[PDB]
């Protein structure tokens, strides 16, 4: 990644073994549960495009997902090239294409040059946006259940039902009451409109 | 987070994999036992609003709780906007709204700008207060037992009973004697008023 | 905590995840065995009062002990206020009360101000003394056995007996010979006065 | 490796125990699955030739592979010498041969000298290219299955089949439809040409 | 400990959680096997007397050993006072007594003052010598077997016997041949005088 | 070890707990498999003679090997003294003997003095060479099998046989074909001379 040194200047640092392992392990343990995306974003803080590719390429499984991600990246790269056409001057900085932002046709030195320019051309952040767009699509695709099929069991505590409900809603990206069991539904109907989630959960506790 | 470098200036640093993992693991292991809150506060030392959202968003389970937390945050953000209305001057710092403090409508650069200003507009600390307010409500909601139902067993050591008693009191946020078993109750009654906890525990040991 | 940076100035640093985890884990594994106290002292090296409260508050179990600790802290804080009464001058440092030393009525900035003053008002060290006083009382209370009841078994190696003996003496805060078994007692009596522990252990080996 | 210090100058640093262990463990756990190569590249960021040899030499198993790698390295070193023949001037830098790039006939000091020269003679990066060339050949050799033999099972979810398909394609370095089961094949044929992977996976979900 | 900062000056640093845990764990796993002593010495690199006491005091078991260690320390401290008698000048450094070197009657600030003086009064190193003297005595005491009783089994590989032999010799602080089994003894006798250990082990392999 | 600080000067640093543990654990897990030697070399990067002795002395088992290593060290130290005889000038650096290089008769300060001299007298590197010489002898001695006895099983995959073959050759420090099974031998004979290992392994796959 690119970080500020103790002095203050923006310099390249090697991606750490801790970071590399953390990403690999969270994908192994969580697959594409929605919470993997904010973890990816945090683990890739200050990442160059090279670093972002390292993280994606170190994933051993889920190659259907990784291929879908490449499709999304290529679509975003194509849209970049449509909006930002490029025409080199000796010793000068060239303008980045989509494939340069994605790190496939740009060197680490070019990437550092763009990211540490004044003003910065934030190719790491632009690429991370494309990757997260693609990851969101994967999360949605691999979401196993419709919110319509999250219904409270006869003996299921309301809290556990609400956990399943909002877990599903997050993956899928009034109904809470409708999908509740008969006893809690009657209680929730009697609360009236404008009841908070806290008040509903207290009522059915 | 924002930290002091070796020189002395306040600079942004990436949230560490150690910090990220620590928070995820404590939520997995402790759920919303009261001690998770001081751990959250300590792990988010110097956190930007972006960092605070990262920590909250990396939690995979407990989505009922996370939704309740958003409600509390929105209530505090609304109360902020009521007390701090805002009317931009080229190259100047804009005043933060509630949603800017909560990191949903502000950039990392704006957040750094506010937190490192002279004097600082401590948006990280303000947001952390709102989050802890919401987390306290969750701890209280998920507290399984009333202090009224913590009573010493016939063969239960007094120490173990007192541990259950103050554990419950902490989660819920004279009675110790009343809820003691007959033998220890008689001993504690004979000590008289103004007895310390140490003296009570020695007496029933 | 407050530490020296690479330059030399005394600055605040965030309490580390390593430190936080280490303290939580040692309390989980050792409870209030006497060796937990020197570990606490070492883990809280350079700690502010805020840091000390973080460490104590992150403990999930042992709430009887934590309540007893608060009593001791309040007693020491009261004795501080008796010896150090306080009467603010704009932009100047106020004198710390007992509750300021204990971190309940003082801000982190005030704590840093006192600890980095010339000369320093070492509120972290003063509070740590009160905490260790309270922890010693807990260790003593939770010591399961009297030294009078540590007696060498008929087939117990002398070394194992001496380990139990001094383990108990440490928790409780001539008799070694008296509590030895008949065979080793006869050997130890024959050594005469002024025998070292090494010589006694060699004799009964 | 060679890294930038806090000041800014390029200096040698010892390879870390974390890095050493990470590489050894990934080879133990993944053998020559394709994802080991981007991990190698990332773990050897800024590596000298000495560091690269350390990483390769710390591998205990897979000595058939390590011997094949040496053959590839010697072929690349021979091709280097063909394109870059060398003819020493007191206190001056000599030109690197193939075996100097591979670290077998060059000292650490010579390697540092080349890599930190202005302009740099990047012997670490040149050697890493040769190693990755050799590792790719090994990955291909140890790929257990032809893509022709990756066919969807009668009850196999399409997603799991696509994972096997692209996993195999990656190791080996229209057919997706042809190798699908009868039911999904009919669905995929009906989509027509130009269907994305996302659309195919949605269709057979 | 006392270490050199990035600038070059000698400054105090907090003992790390890594160091604390490492020492506790090696004592738990190895007790007083001879190799624990070089580990202690390495883990206490640059240690103040306070740090050395922390390490010794964090040990939970082996209190017979810890009491014997105190006896040795007191003997060395007494011998120090005999050779170095002391007679304070405002703002000046006082001369260390034995108990000051052992950290029981000296403050951390005094210890830092002595260790960073020009020339340094190396109270950490002096105390570490006394501790290692005491630890050697404990290792010797807890050595379970005489070298006289290490004899090669009829079917015991010579290498395994030599491992037991020199392991025992190290703990206890011609005979190798005499204690060998009949078959290897005959082989070793035939080698003649001046045979190296390598040659003996090759001969009986 | 001796490392470059952030400024650039060569300074002594304490051997890390990570390094200490890594070495102990690799010896516990791998004994004297050939790959332990490059790990030793990497873990002892920049090591003083004191550090090298620490690493060797922290090994608890394998005392036959450690005694053989001392013999090799003493032989190299004797050969050093033969080639480098020494004749002290107040405040000046003395010339190192063999036992000074091996760290038994030299202080840490003397070792630092030699290693940071201009030009440096690299006593750490010289000693590390002697140690690795001795470790190679041990690896060879503890190699369990002759390469003559590595023959391909009737149903053994060629790859697994080649792994055993080159593993053995590495420990021991045409035949591949001769030791192959009948079916693969016929295939390898038909390839003719000058076949690469890759081509042989492809042929018998």
């Amino acid at each position: 990644p690119i970080v500020q040194n103790l002095q203050g200047q923006m310099v390249h640092q090697c991606i750490s073994p801790r970071t590399l392992n953390a990403w690999v392990k969270v994908v192994e343990e969580k697959a594409f549960s929605p919470e993997v995306i904010p973890m990816f974003s945090a683990l890739s803080c200050g990442a160059t495009p090279q670093d972002l590719n390292t993280m994606l390429n170190t994933v051993g499984g889920h190659q259907a997902a990784m291929q879908m991600l490449k499709e999304t990246i290529n679509e975003e790269a194509a849209e970049w090239d449509r909006l930002h056409p490029v025409h080199i001057a000796p010793g000068q900085m060239r303008e980045p294409r989509g494939s340069d932002i994605a790190g496939t046709t740009s060197t680490l030195q070019e990437q550092i040059g763009w990211m540490t320019h004044n003003p910065p051309i934030p190719v790491g952040e632009i690429y991370k946006r494309w990757i997260i767009l693609g990851l969101n699509k994967i999360v949605r695709m691999y979401s196993p259940t419709s919110i319509l099929d999250i219904r409270q069991g006869p003996k299921e505590p309301f809290r556990d039902y609400v956990d399943r409900f909002y877990k599903t809603l997050r993956a899928e990206q009034t109904l809470l009451v409708q999908n509740a069991n008969p006893d809690c539904k009657t209680i929730l109907k009697a609360l009236g409109p404008g009841a908070t989630l806290e008040e509903m959960m207290t009522a059915c506790q």
